[PDB]
């Protein structure tokens, strides 16, 4: 643990909710909330990861009683133009060119896709990519790899910490069956300092070191929010398990506050 936080934390009393996604509207996800990324489907995701991310596609993303689904399938699209050959579908959105923030309080309240194989992320890039993965910054709130499925993940990455170079500030905690109940994931982004926790307390603090270094504090910019199943990669370490699909992230609600 590389960035150990314990602290409690909640939504500040001077912060305002500037941004939510409650997800009340069942069918698509709100296109002025979310846009699908399709960027690598072709050629095959990073982190070695076995999913296709299907754009517009209600058996992978849908909105259903008051949540976001993604949902993980094992089926060859072969139909769609940007196939790239891979075993299984899910989804992938984020608020890239809608909705971003400098600073705040992020809560998002989800149950976890379930299965060896399965990789549950909600986290952040900063909307000026200039720099480059991973000098321009991004925040992992939660990650899960379900070969691990109680074990929630809190990280940064920047160019000086990063998992490229065994690098990365994080920090982990556990939490009672996260696929089968909801949990809140949460971030407290300020000038000072990252907090990251589950249910209201901070497993993971990263603090600002003031040097001015976009190298280890880039995080003096806008941040937009992310959230997919990847399947593969990390929650692939002890296989995909072809009888846990299809398997589902379901997102209650994404609540953005800042300083009012
Ligand atoms: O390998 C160089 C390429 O990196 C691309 O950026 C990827 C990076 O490769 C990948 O490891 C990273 O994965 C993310 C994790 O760092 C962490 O933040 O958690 C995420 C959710 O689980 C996980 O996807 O994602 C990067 C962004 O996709 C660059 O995009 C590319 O230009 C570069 O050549
Ligand atoms: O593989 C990308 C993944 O890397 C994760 O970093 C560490 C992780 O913190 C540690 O718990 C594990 O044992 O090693 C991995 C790979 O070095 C990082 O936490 C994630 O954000 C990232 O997606
Ligand atoms: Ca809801």
């Amino acid at each position: 643990v590389t960035a150990p936080g314990n602290e409690p934390m909640a939504i500040p009393s001077d912060y305002k909710l500037v941004w939510a996604d409650e997800f009340n509207t069942p069918g698509a996800p709100d296109a002025k909330k979310w846009r699908y990324d399709t960027s690598r489907n072709k050629e095959g995701w990073y982190n070695n990861e076995l999913q296709y991310y299907a754009a517009g596609r209600p058996e992978n993303v849908r909105v259903e009683n008051g949540n976001l689904v993604i949902e993980t399938r094992k089926e060859r699209l072969t139909s769609m133009a940007d196939y790239g050959g891979q075993e299984y579908s899910s989804g992938k959105l984020f608020t890239q060119g809608l909705a971003d923030w400098q600073y705040g309080y992020v809560e998002v309240r989800a149950k976890l896709a379930c299965g060896k194989g399965m990789w549950p992320a909600i986290w952040m890039m900063a909307s000026d990519g200039s720099t480059g993965w991973p000098a321009l910054g991004s925040i992992d709130i939660m990650e899960m790899v379900a070969w691990d499925p109680t074990t929630i993940h809190g990280t940064i990455h920047t160019k000086a910490y990063n998992h490229v170079i065994h690098t990365q500030k994080g920090s982990r905690t556990t939490a009672a069956d996260p696929c089968g109940q909801f949990h809140t994931y949460s971030l407290d982004w300020t000038k000072d300092r990252m907090l990251i926790g589950v249910d209201g307390h901070a497993y993971m603090r990263f603090d600002n070191d003031h040097k001015g270094n976009h190298d280890t504090w880039p995080f003096d910019s806008p941040q937009y929010l992310i959230l997919n199943v990847a399947i593969g990669g990390w929650g692939g370490q002890q296989g995909v398990d072809a009888a846990a699909f299809p398997s589902k992230m379901e997102v209650d609600y994404v609540r953005v506050y800042q300083k009012r």
